């Protein structure tokens, strides 16, 4: 049979996608649009809708359903955009949420899921007996203006009924899989029914009014007239008057206005007259109201009629595609029903005074070919039912999974999933919502969960998109997260309208479990716990992974002792505690025999780097070779993208001293190795006579004409610390000094000066570098503040002296040559005091703050 | 002259912390506490706090006056906290919050100390001419009913006086400097002189009252009669009768109970009588009252009197101590005005009918021994003069940091100090206050600006105890995290008690300023902006740092390729993509002949680790010797606390194939090298026929006497990832197996089976490591659900394969012995297809899920 062959509406759960992993149908999008279209057709359009109608302003209740559409269809775009970032395995929306959120998110999801649909069980079964009590043969509990007696009356039924598909649900959920088409009809042939009956609009069933009252007419039968036969009679009830109209008109209606009654008696808009002046506190023949009826009221009273979207998409992998059929079928499936829901209370600008709540001479809507008394009695049994079924099976789904510690119990079922106490507890949570026993008291509450558990997925559909989570890509139309944002927005503002006081206190509920889970979580991974979580922070923080961030290359004396802090005090200066200072070193060889020698070794420079108020790692290297265990530090250094740019080391004083040292050797290969691997160099020449605690009362820079931008990024962050003058001293071979006074005033640095000086030979050049740089820099803008400059090897002239031995000199080393590397020794320190080489890259892009 | 020599009230700033640092006096406790004193007794308590007793019970402005006690209270125990985690350096409170918690809540709480000081600024200049317009001499401007022609009275004064010492503390600030202390003696000598006159009790300005109405008595000074003289009089204002009480009793008064009035007529609790039925809405000389009167409204009114402790830690580095005259000068600076706040709540149980606000016969207090109508207004001038000069200097303290980068143009100043555009700004958003022009509406304006500024204080310091930032360790009494926690939420409930649609908001701004500290903090550091952020949660979850996470050493093939994906098969099933795992390599020698070879092996294993779907960090290293890149891998894996726990490696297959391979003395030094680091071993010896995408449908392990518990970890790992059984099998040489099945019951782990098996020679044995092994435990509890037990080398004898060849077996290796490393190659696979070699480290507590 094509069609109601295997056709349900009940949600997946836990059995079916442990079946569909152990052992590793094709239903259409009409298998998945009907059953979003089941569940939201629920019980408030047929008993609480007109009342809205009535209660309310029609350009009001029309920006009531337009907005609480909206709310629900913005959050159905996140659907959309999490049913394509994956392979949406099986189960309800629960795994789907579970397995493209991480469990911290579907936990948090979940609970308020479960927490709504188990009361949306007592939201059906308790407008499923008003139905019994009100519109088909009365079974009461008993009187003398009684209207308390009404709740305990409805009480006990509720609570006998709630044990009846309690107990029907638990043997027999075949019973309810074969019964699940019928619920379906039940819903379409009453709608249907009604929109005929406002085609025909033709006839009308009249009511009985007083003057300005409404006269309820249950057993005044006497037809609007006090007394009329050939003798007078009773009708005993008066003050004014007894007219009676026809409420059910077609013509015109113009009810656009708000009328807000509060616990008194209806009445018509200017009716006939009114004439008294005194107390009116009777308890006679006439149609009162229950409750004030304000908006605020009011809005969460209707948004129960909107939800239930992530529930078309619980039939997951009985699906053929899964990754169009779960967009297009909520989205059709919820404009279908917005447009219901829109044009429907327009459609309502037939009746006259639908504000009555109960009755007037028994009926409901009364606008159809009395099929609706009972088409919407078997709709809200089924969508009392599927939520019955449904809630316990969430429960399975998250006890299974071992994402909450202390829900164990609930995973028992009965050898074929069946949850059982999962079905235990929500028959106790929705028994203490069905004390409350008033239809218009557990929607303001059943709203809230539904509210909430919209939200969370809207602030993570969200928050996914701005930090870049690896196992994130949608691929579905639209979903950009400015309009989750905007879902994100308006569910927590129609969450504060309803009711603020249970808003924040169900949401530090709701923000107090996203902790728990990942308190247990972060425990079972790393087994510490208090450490685990900021181990997992930070992992998270690598995964999902200009200033120079450097590794200091200082050597160990013949103890475990440091042999120049005044490095480490030129590289706190150099930074301040503000970013990624990696302190290396290496030692002798064989780990084996020397390793409480880097015990030692990294204990003192651990007690040298808080010392000198640096925040950095230190990593200490056993190897054989001295020159390996520094190539197996620069090729390995931080983590993740927590990669060392820069290389920061002192210049080696005994030089050419021992008969056969190969110390210069190593920093001859160690020069190559930073140029050859991407990498910055900052030699520092003599390391003593650098200042640490004592200040100081002119910075000299040397702009060779390579590697500059970086030549004035480093006096600008050593001037934060302790200020004094800096003089730019360029070379040359013109108008290159206005641009760069231009472009020293146009970052508003600093006092720096200018000098020109043109030498008619210097080595280290070559003209085929700045068309390889700008190859790098177009790859890369507008408003470029950056520096950029358009126009045997002897270095004995030597021209840095003349304007020189003042404070800090900075300058560019020359590269390096293949043989003759003791002829590339040239020694820059004539007579400079104290002097810092440096060396950029190739990728250095310097536009802020030069 | 000692004390009143060098004393103010005005906050300390940026120019007096400038000079502190750049050239890098000793008041005590009475210098830093009466300036907590000065400005804490506001002008809400001699013309709004009796108010607050006559409008509401003494039991409820009793606890009103509690609660915001422990408010600030529970506050300054936070700034007790922070006053001893440093040096305390210089400036007002502004600079040792952001030295103490970093710039990000440094500017979240000073922008909203700021916003407090600058409506306090208004508050006060707005209560000291309510004094010239109520009991000075009235200049008004103008009748007939008018209520709101003193709004506009009072706008034109309030402007002007403004302006006036707007004027005034722009130049001459020497002037205010000079008169500090002439401004606590108006405060000391007028709350004294009502001391007295409550200690007096003894005379009172009489009133005149109708029958039960208040009848004011402006004009009407006929002394409380129609007509009273030798003919009669008109006094032509009646009703009933016109009585005259004394209202300053003091005897008893017992006025406990609420009275509330709504924009009514004040009335005398039953003096009389009343007779009369109809409208009353005459405009006659009667005292009326001005709003309605409600708690929550009234506290938001009463909470401006409690506020400015932070002001009374203003004056740092001219103290001599600073870590204890902060604390001792606040709380009790803070207990001798609760005590003043509490006493005189029931010590105003002495007047009668004090509910009138304005005046009965023009007198304010009128409890002392006409002092008090002039003390008040010198004081009330000094508080809001006080809060114009503080107000522009804390906005340079701000704008000088450069932590907001659109705060540049505040920081300004004229060539020593004195900040010009921040009191521009300041005079604005003080006037923006003062066009509300009612002393009732700017105060829980002002009152939810300090309650957010002291909210952040008491949420700062207490993640800060949890979070163990390093950085912070106080050295102060008390100050537990749960006591700042209790600030934190009690802060929080009164600031949602007085206005929570503008809690939410302004807390949605106060914390959108932190998330814009953060970006433009990670863009100064780190140069990149959105990565930045990411990069330095990273570095902070680093810095303020059982299961194994692991380094895999695979090996490259001739190109660069991986030459055993099942090694990356076995470990994505083991660890499940939860943790830490470093995938190394290692290759020929110098870097730079080599790099693109690294470049291709690195993007090889990078494609290879998504595709088995393991989360890790790959590390290729070059190096000359192929030992020393391994060893130098091991030392230095992760960057901080990340580091691996364990190594896994395959067997080398193709042992003493070659001449001279020596690439088993690389595994022999290997075994070496990681039981001598403390560290763990997984040696997988057929690493081919391991399962990749295929599941499978008896996992063994041998438990030999050492570094068991790692044994029952790795296939309690391995099952949650394709599930067979397992069989337990220890060596021995009786009891031990009941211990064995309760401990495998106890975990309730699975189905394993155990079997003893005795052996009477079995090699790798040492008595003298349990001993070793117990004094690691007992330096680490109760409820020990882990595994202890009490009670030339062959190796040919294997009984391990009369029982074997299913599936996956663990085994221990022997210990390494030195020389005759080729007599330890003994090997275990005589009939064993797959198996993987295990062997510990030393500290293994194996605690929970074992």
């Amino acid at each position: 049979l094509s069609g109601l062959a295997n056709y349900t509406n009940l949600p997946q759960g836990s059995r079916e996608h442990e079946e569909a992993e152990n052992n590793e149908r094709m239903g259409t999008f009409m298998g998945v649009y009907l059953p979003c279209l089941q569940n939201i057709f629920g019980v408030i359009l047929f008993l609480r809708l007109t009342w809205v109608v009535g209660i309310a302003g029609i350009m009001e209740s029309f920006c009531m359903v337009f907005i609480c559409c909206s709310c629900t269809m913005l959050t159905a775009i996140s659907m959309s955009a999490i049913a394509t970032n994956g392979v949406v395995p099986a189960g309800g929306s629960y795994y789907m949420i579970s397995r493209s959120l991480g469990p911290e998110f579907g936990g948090a999801v979940g609970l308020c899921f479960y927490l709504g649909t188990t009361f949306a069980g007592a939201m059906y079964i308790l407008g499923t007996i008003e139905i019994l009590l009100a519109y088909l043969f009365p079974a009461m509990a008993i009187a003398s203006g009684e209207a308390a007696a009404m709740l305990n009356n409805m009480r006990v039924y509720g609570t006998c009924v709630l044990t009846c598909m309690a107990t029907v649900v638990f043997v027999g959920v075949k019973y309810v899989n074969k019964f699940a088409l019928v619920f379906l009809g039940c819903v379409i042939l009453s709608i249907l029914a009604i929109y005929a009956g406002v085609i025909k609009s033709a006839f009308d069933p009249p009511n009985f009014p007083i003057c300005l009252l409404g006269n309820r007419t249950l057993s005044r039968h006497g037809f609007d007239v006090c007394a009329k036969l050939a003798w007078e009679g009773n009708e005993t009830v008066i003050q004014g008057i007894p007219g009676a109209a026809s409420g059910l008109i077609k013509e015109n209606l113009w009810s656009s206005y708000l009328t807000k009654g509060v616990i008194v008696e209806r009445r018509g808009m200017p009716s006939v007259g009114l004439a008294d002046g005194t107390p009116v506190d009777m308890d006679h023949p006439y149609v009162f109201s229950d409750m004030t009826s304000y908006f605020t009221l009011l809005v969460g009273i209707y948004f129960p009629s909107v939800t239930g979207i992530m529930a078309g998409s619980n039939r997951s992998g009985d699906l053929r595609d899964a990754q169009k059929s779960i967009p297009t079928g909520t989205i059709l499936a919820i404009a279908t029903t917005s447009a219901v829901y829109i044009s429907s209370v327009v459609l309502f600008g037939a009746c006259i005074e639908g504000v009555v709540l109960r009755d007037k001479f028994g009926e409901a809507v009364n606008g159809n070919l009395w099929v609706i008394v009972i088409g919407s009695f078997f709709s809200t049994c089924g969508a009392g039912l599927q939520s019955l079924t449904g809630a316990p099976r969430l429960l399975q789904a998250i006890s299974r999974d071992g994402i909450v510690p202390f829900l164990q119990v609930f995973g028992h079922g009965k050898a074929n999933g069946e949850p059982t106490w999962a079905l235990l507890l929500t028959a106790c949570i929705c028994e203490i919502g069905i004390l409350i026993a008033s239809l218009d008291e557990v929607a303001p509450i059943l709203s809230m969960f539904f509210l909430m558990c919209y939200m969370f997925v809207n602030l993570a559909c969200a928050v996914q998109t701005l930090l870049r989570t690896p196992n994130w890509r949608p691929r579905f139309r639209y979903y950009h997260w400015t309009l989750s944002f905007l879902g994100m927005s308006l569910c927590l503002a129609l969450m504060f309208i309803c009711s603020w006081y249970y808003a924040l206190v169900a949401m530090l509920i709701a923000g107090l479990i996203y902790k728990y889970i990942e308190y247990r979580g972060a425990e079972k991974e790393w087994g510490d716990g208090i450490r685990g979580l900021s181990l997992s922070a930070a992992r998270y923080a690598l995964l999902r992974l200009w200033r120079p961030q450097l590794l200091v290359l200082v050597r160990v004396d013949q103890d475990q002792n440091v042999v120049h802090p005044q490095l480490l005090s030129l590289t706190s200066q150099l930074k301040a505690g503000k970013g990624l200072t990696i302190v290396g070193s290496v030692l002798e060889g064989t780990f084996l025999d020397n390793h409480p020698q880097a015990q030692r070794a990294e204990e003192s420079i651990r007690r040298l780097m808080e010392a000198e108020k640096v925040k950095g790692f230190c990593q200490v290297v056993i190897s054989s070779n001295l020159r390996d265990g520094v190539s197996h530090l620069i090729q390995s250094g931080g983590l993740g993208g927590l990669q060392h740019n820069t290389v920061l080391v002192g210049w080696p004083r005994n030089w050419r001293q021992k008969e056969d040292h190969q110390t210069w050797r190593n920093f001859i290969e160690l020069v190559r190795e930073t140029t050859a691997g991407h990498l910055a160099l900052l030699v520092t020449k003599n390391v003593s006579m650098f200042p640490g605690n004592p200040e100081r009362f002119s910075i000299d820079v040397w702009w060779i004409v390579h590697d500059g931008g970086m030549l004035m990024l480093l006096p600008f962050l050593l001037r934060h610390h302790k200020k004094c003058k800096m003089r730019i001293f360029t070379v040359a071979q013109i108008q290159m000094k206005k641009d760069l006074t231009t472009f020293l005033y146009h970052l508003r640095i600093t006092a720096e000066v200018e000098v020109v000086e043109m030498h008619e030979s210097d080595i280290s050049a070559y003209t085929y570098e700045k068309t390889l740089v700008m190859e790098q820099r177009s790859q890369i803008q507008m408003h470029l503040t950056k520096n950029e400059r358009e126009r045997a090897v002897r270095l004995n002239e030597v021209i840095v002296n003349k304007s020189r031995d003042a404070k800090l000199v900075l300058l560019n080393m020359p590269g390096p040559p293949d043989e003759n590397y003791m002829e590339f020794l040239e020694v820059l320190t004539e007579q400079l005091d104290r002097v810092m080489l440096v060396r950029g890259g190739g990728r250095e892009v310097i536009t802020i703050y030069s």
